[PDB]
């Protein structure tokens, strides 16, 4: 029948916490959270019975240097008014001067929050990009021009009127094949490197069609070239995963808590990856250094904020929100840990429960289930360098187009052609359904 | 001041080790490493002098099951025949029972060791990873798609039907020389680069070739260059990346000390991923659990093998050597602690010490001076070997399996034609071995 | 101990400046930097107090020429109404025979400050770049090269002499297409990877189509592979590299301080390349000898122009600023010291100290704290822009160049043919407005 | 008429050194290096009268902390047994708190010396690079394979032979073109993408057709991928240029002069990147800290040493050395300066002196008199990125082999015809002389 215990702890979360419930009238059943997970089990294998009271500062605890006293959790410890600090009271040089601790039960580190590379968005035409929007216009302008020309020459040139039946010699015809409608088809069959018929004849035409292939080389080989610059460089860039990786930029900021722990640490850093590290935050120490987590969250949502704090509160808010993530690894190591009066009996027994805890295992489900919560639907981490739908695709686009303007064309020819001999003959239908009929004629004569 | 501590310490790798030197006698200078050069800044705070022994039965420590009777270094605590324990000692729940340990100045956890991705056989059908087999797919219902569109224009156009035979003119003669099967010609014709012996006249139809042949132009540059950006810069992975991936697959198989730390963690554990790996274990024993450290990298660096040790040990591994890396997180969480007696006054001395080098930082600067080194660098220069039977292997294995497809066309061709040459009132087996001779007849003619 | 010492300074860029801060009140504390920093070690090891002024006149020190008559810092050093100068005060043969210095804490001379090569102006002819103009000579020597030899076996080889006309056999016609017209055609035809209407018969002009092929092969994949290197990874230089490279050319212009150490520097010079330097400066006075370095540096930012400063001052406008940098070394050596009166004792106090600080590299650690900063790392990450007509805009050059000198053969064709129409019993005059109304006639028969 | 004055030197060279000379009789007329045409100019300007004696210790200057005394040149400061010190005695914090310097007369700095990139050598065939040997080996088997396959098929395949004379229909004739002649023409004319006539007609010929076409398409979009991947690394490899490139190396060597002041300022080092500097020397204490300089130069020439010593002694060695060169900029920063006894009538007198000489500029003409020598052919940093004839370059030996390779043959046609139809007429050269005469004859008739 001994003495209950009064624990002191700080409405973290997800440590100790209100019981989201209507009906108040509550004892020790306000509280639920991860630590009342931990007081609940470290109660039983011990055989104690506990009563929680929260701290009335509402602090973790610091030295006044100018009082030289204490504040917080730890001050509560000191004189003796509680007897227990389950909390997340962490474990630095300049607490347990004065109070003791447990073995740790959770380990922090200090590592970098930042938002997702949330995706590429090319655009289903992104073949188009390697030449400006100047080039696709011109090369199109190019190749209605050097058409209109070829036209023009082979009609002044007299070496290209040759002699057609060419298999039947010696009759008295002439003809050259450049038309108007062939004079495009071979600047077309000779832009898409295909080749054609009807190759110039006379010498005239042969210096428009050996230099427009020399203009179709350079552009090709320009078009593949720049085109496996862009892929080059997609695959070569990296994102950032370190905090030396994230210390040479400049675009993309720091960010802390405002006199916190974190700050406390680059201060007294020795390591000349750090050092500069400190040095850009105190050349901007009005604009990343915000106030708090909360705040701190709210600026990497909304900007190129890098906010950097312990590894814990990084889980907690990764879970909670699939927008971001934990970048790096952990800068440094830190633990918490059961706090105790200095030289108390019971830094002991609950540094044997820890590990009893431990061993079965159940300090890894305590964690999984409060870390863990709404389980996120996260993967999607395609970032498939092969070229799939997103990229080119669009090039069935413009083939789909390209088919269905055919279509239209192919009635164009099919009206004019049985408009055009009804009006020496029968009038419209009995000249249209027999060539309806002729073409529905498998056989390959008429 | 007082008589000097006899620091009881095990050898192993880099914490404790023999220096490599001349005059073999040294004393209080024959043991150096990372726990050494703790050791130092650990007199140096706190004020004492060494007689550092090494243990005569060089174990950690354990139970005996039949008379209790412990071993290693912990048993020499408990009779006060020794002092201070620094060596890699892990606190565990039994051995906290007995003794005592300080607050852990290392972390570590279970970590898996495995073969780096080397990217020496990429498979033989390597050439298809630039486009996405969406793509693949989706060209050859293209090919077969616009082919189909062509016969139908090309029957539907009247200006297709135009005259064959220009050595004789004036004639009733038509043709459409755009079959079903020189339709599908022209398309897989225009989209090898290769051209045709046909082209589209008649302008319904030359818009299909038009728009069929810049679909071409667009794919075989996109090839070209997403190839060139994967022999740019290579980016190998790992077949698995999480206990979770090595826990569902059976081609590769796992590795563990016999009656080590790790081996009774997974006995012991209860999460449903660990125990799936566990049943794997039991099944399989005197085959994958080791029986030593050092046999155990030889079974990964040998055989397709994954092996489980401490992250610690792991880490200065993969420093030394560049075939292998670390795979996935830390699964348990254990530390290493300063051994000493039960109730000896200087546990908590050492642990005011420790937690005093860490601000600083001394703990970090030790563990870059003995887990660095080379660093393996050379994931970097990429040495851009030339292609091979490795990689291009794939086109020889096609280029076969087109023409063993052929010769099953070429003997259908053979026998459809002897069906219609008995259709002119012969034998179908007589006139097989009439036509057989006309082959074998070997002459130009008839 | 004794009275306070009064530090006489000026004000300048990295060494005093004022605190950009609150409360404008201070004392003692108006003015930190490098220069303050350097004092606060100096107060260290030899033991003073401070009381900082700032010169009334503000300057260096220099002459009068008229009275002696001494200014700046070192007018003060004289009458004892001053202390320790520490100070940019540069040690020069005239100020070291009045008043003293200490050995110098900081190494400098004069070098050139110039825009960084920025790479948005190639060249409209940058696609000749990724083969040497020897090989585009060389290639124009082998197709005409390849082609007359292929005129000569075409003529050569009894199995060319083939039979034209396949509707009418059993003739004495023969024709050997290969003209030297024509083998110039297939030559430049095969190089342009067009094919062309002819193709070699007749095996020994086989090999010359064989091996011209793959030499087309080699050369156009050779071209789209180094162009495809260039786009990749751009390499920019600077025009000029040194102070002889930008003593020979005039399109750059140089630039100096009128007045100061620099400008007097080449006045008082003897080698033959500066005093070519001087040569330009004294003929082209007040259009390139700036009045101040602020506006020097807009010099160079607008206009084309290079400027001449010292390196120290230079080393910290090229770390501010991303749009240019030094190029060369240093041209002169002088160095930066203590001011000090004229025997006082502290001369040889500072050189013990000053040496004391450089042994453990304090001089580097600080300089690393006042000259670094965003450091410009954007010498990365290739932003790989489109291709455009600032880059390939030469072949639309080359395009209309050879339209033009296709109607200037086009002309020559109409023009030779009337003359064997003249040849024909007719006036050469006369059918030449009969030949041009047939093509005027626009039908396509004889 | 005051006494003369004993400076004390060392024999380095282009310091003082004894003049290259027979007849050996010499006071002051011994030495001739850069210190005595020093020492000449200061006793111009000065008006004394210099008598050089050499040290007898034929060292620098250090103290033995046993003993608590010095040695060589800086001890004769010390008991005045010489007053002056003209010599490379640099300026140390342990010397000036014993003797008195005068203002540095040269500037040293730390710096890495290491051979020059010797050069590429790729040999002139580096085009048949991107595939292996055994690739071209095996095309050249399947372009020979499925030329004799496309041979049989197309003897067996009845829709193969179909009616020649095309324009002359209603005969009765057949004739199939696939001979053995044309079906290789078929697979060479595919394989360079240049096409052919003579198509294949059968289906059961158009299978090996269609997939040879496939097998070309793959080769040359990988030949045309894996050069880019040669010459992208090409370009993107750099060749090291700093302290800190040299640093993450491993292959490459560090080295020192044994207890030098090189190995003095890195054991006193704080820069991270220095720090690990000295951990690679201490480790290997037995290889690379060799004796000296002339040691330390032909370990250089024989291996990958990339030995450290003063700026200086580099400047000497690359002027008369074209093989190496002066890597990385100035770690350190030193200098040189005559020593004068603890508190003498001469450091000022001195410091005026090298002054003057330096506002002349004669300590350039002094240096570049000494340092250069026997004029460098240097300059050779071709390096060029564009394709000469020292890469690809052999295309034109295959070229031009080829071509010699075709007038063999010819000759073999030109013999092979003259002599068939000569077994059925005229005997041999009245059918071979009209043959050449026929030839000759220009008109395209017989
Ligand atoms: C860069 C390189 C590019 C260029 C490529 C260069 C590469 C060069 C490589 C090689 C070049 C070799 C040239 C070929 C020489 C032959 C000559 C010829 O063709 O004409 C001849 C046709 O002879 C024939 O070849 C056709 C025969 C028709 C029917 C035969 C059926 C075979 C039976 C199926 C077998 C199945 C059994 C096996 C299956 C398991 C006729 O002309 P002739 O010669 O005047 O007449 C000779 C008459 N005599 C023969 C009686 C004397
Ligand atoms: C794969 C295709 C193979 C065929 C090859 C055929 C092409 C080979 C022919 C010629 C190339 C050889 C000349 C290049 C020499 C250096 C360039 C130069 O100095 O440019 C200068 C002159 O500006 C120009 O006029 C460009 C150079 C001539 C190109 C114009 C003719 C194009 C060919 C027309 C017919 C084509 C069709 C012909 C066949 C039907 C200025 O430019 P830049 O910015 O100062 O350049 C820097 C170079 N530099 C550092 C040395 C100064
Ligand atoms: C992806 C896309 C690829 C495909 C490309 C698609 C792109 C499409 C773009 C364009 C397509 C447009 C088609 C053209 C329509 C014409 C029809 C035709 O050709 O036949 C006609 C030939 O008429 C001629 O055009 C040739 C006449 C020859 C002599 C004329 C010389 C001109 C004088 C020099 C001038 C110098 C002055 C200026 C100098 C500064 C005849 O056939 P018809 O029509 O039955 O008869 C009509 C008779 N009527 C006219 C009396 C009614
Ligand atoms: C579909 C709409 C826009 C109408 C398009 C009309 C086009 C397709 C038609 C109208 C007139 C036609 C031309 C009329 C006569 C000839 C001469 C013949 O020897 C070849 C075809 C050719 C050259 C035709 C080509 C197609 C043509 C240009
Ligand atoms: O409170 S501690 O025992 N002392 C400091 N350490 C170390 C990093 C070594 C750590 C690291 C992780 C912890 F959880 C606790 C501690
Ligand atoms: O042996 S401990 O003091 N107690 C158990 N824990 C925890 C896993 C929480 C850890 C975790 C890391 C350590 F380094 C030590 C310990
Ligand atoms: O003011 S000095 O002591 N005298 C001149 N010298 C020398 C050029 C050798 C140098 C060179 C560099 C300095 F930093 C100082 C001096
Ligand atoms: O003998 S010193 O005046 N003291 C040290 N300094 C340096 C600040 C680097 C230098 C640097 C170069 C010198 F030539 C002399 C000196
Ligand atoms: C340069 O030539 C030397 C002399 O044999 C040779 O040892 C060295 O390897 C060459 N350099 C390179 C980089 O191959």
């Amino acid at each position: 029948s001994n003495r209950s215990l009064i624990v002191t702890t700080i409405l973290e979360e997800p440590y100790v916490l209100f019981k989201k419930s209507d009906k108040p009238l509550y004892g020790n059943d306000r509280f639920e959270g991860y630590c009342i997970d931990l007081l609940r089990e470290l109660s039983t294998i011990l055989g104690f019975t506990y009563e929680i009271r929260l701290v009335e500062d509402g602090k973790y605890g610091a030295q006044d240097d100018v009082n030289g006293q204490w504040n917080g959790m730890v001050r509560e410890l000191i004189d003796h008014k509680a007897d227990l600090a389950v909390a997340p009271l962490a474990i630095t040089y300049v607490r347990e001067k004065v109070i003791d601790f447990s073995k740790p039960f959770m380990t922090l580190g200090i590592s970098i929050l930042y938002r997702k590379p949330n995706g590429t968005n090319p655009g289903v035409f992104s073949f188009l990009n390697p030449l400006s929007p100047d080039i696709w216009m011109y090369v199109l302008l190019a190749c209605l021009g050097v058409s209109c020309v070829l036209f023009v020459i082979a009609r002044f040139s007299p070496y290209e009127w040759y002699n057609p039946h060419p298999c039947n010699p010696d009759s008295d015809v002439v003809e050259n094949n450049f038309t108007l409608l062939n004079s495009f088809w071979f600047g077309v069959g000779a832009l898409m490197q295909q080749g054609s018929e009807l190759m110039p004849k006379a010498l005239s035409t042969r210096i428009v069609g050996g230099i427009w292939w020399f203009f179709t080389l350079i552009i090709i080989s320009s078009y593949t070239a720049n085109l496996a610059a862009f892929l080059t460089v997609e695959r070569m860039e990296s994102p950032i995963d370190s905090a030396d990786d994230l210390a040479k930029q400049t675009k993309i900021e720091y960010g802390a808590v405002e006199d916190g722990a974190t700050m406390t640490f680059f201060k007294k850093s020795k390591i000349s990856t750090y050092d500069k590290m400190w040095a850009f935050m105190s050349s901007r120490r009005q604009s990343v250094l915000v106030k708090s987590n909360e705040e701190g969250i709210q600026r990497v949502l909304t900007s190129d904020y890098a906010f950097l704090m312990e590894s814990t509160t990084i889980e907690f808010v990764t879970q909670r929100n699939c927008n971001l993530t934990q970048i790096g690894g952990l800068i440094d190591s830190k633990g918490y840990g059961v706090g105790t009066p200095m030289g108390s009996p019971y830094r002991d027994k609950i540094t044997i429960a820890i590990l009893q805890l431990q061993e079965e295992g159940k300090l890894h489900m305590m964690k999984e289930k409060w870390w863990r919560g709404n389980g996120c639907p996260e993967e999607e981490s395609k970032e498939a360098s092969a070229l799939g739908v997103q990229n080119i695709g669009g090039i069935f686009i413009v083939l789909a187009a390209g088919l269905v303007l055919s279509v239209f064309v192919a009635v164009g020819e099919f009206l004019y052609k049985s408009k055009k001999n009804a009006q020496l003959e029968k009038r419209s239908f009995c000249s249209a359904m027999v060539e309806e009929l002729r073409m529905s004629l498998k056989c390959q004569r008429r």
